[PDB]
């Protein structure tokens, strides 16, 4: 689809069986979503910009479903504010920045 | 352009005569620069970002250029890890994304 910015780009996304609501975001690196249990390991990792730093738990290689299309990436969680989807997986989509 | 997403969508843009790289942020709502000087009054505002609100100076009607496409929008300041265009100014230009 085409995406307008007039509001925020919020969409879509399944994984862990669950449906949540998340940002696309281009000025992020990766993905971060709230709390919620993820399955396999992870490493703890500090992630912050305005305002400050939160701790959250890297889990890599986990599935995820957005607007139809599938992807495997990294998927951060902890007290992001928003769920955020970020470059990681922005970009197995193909999403583009367009103008 | 297309901008793809491999790497941080980084742009140089033009403000109060000097060149600048910011990067192009759907996840932001409004603009957000480092730190410098600009004309007229200015208002306050406060930003929510990933580790918590914040303080920043709201300047209006301030002419900027992004990846050479003229622009005249308001324009936030403060300690910001990187230069940020965000929705305010990415509608302006005409930017979409696209999948
Ligand atoms: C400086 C940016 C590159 C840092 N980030 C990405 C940009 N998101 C942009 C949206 N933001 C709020 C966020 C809670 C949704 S923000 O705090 O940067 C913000 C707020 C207000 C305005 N006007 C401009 C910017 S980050 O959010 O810190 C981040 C860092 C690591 C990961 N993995 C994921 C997100
Ligand atoms: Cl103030
Ligand atoms: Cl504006």
């Amino acid at each position: 689809p085409q995406i307008t910015l007039w509001q925020r780009p919020l969409v879509t996304i399944k994984i862990g069986g669950q449906l949540k609501e998340a940002l696309l975001d281009t000025g992020a690196d990766d993905t971060v979503l709230e709390e919620m249990s993820l399955p396999g390991r992870w490493k703890p990792k500090m992630i912050g910009g305005i305002g400050g730093f939160i701790k959250v738990r890297q889990y890599d290689q986990i599935l995820i479903e957005i607007c139809g299309h599938k992807a495997i990436g990294t998927v951060l969680v902890g007290p992001t504010p928003v769920n955020i989807i970020g470059r990681n997986l922005l970009t197995q989509i193909g999403c583009t920045l367009n103008f």
